[PDB]
């Protein structure tokens, strides 16, 4: 179905920003330990 491919791809558009800004908390962490 093209409607559940959409929503993948816009949740995973989501999950990839979520994991990016997850990344930047991770050097954060790391610059204060």
């Amino acid at each position: 179905k093209v409607n559940r491919s959409t929503a993948l791809l816009k949740s995973l558009s989501a999950e990839r920003e979520r994991w990016e800004k997850t990344s930047e908390t991770f050097k954060n962490q790391m610059s204060t330990i």
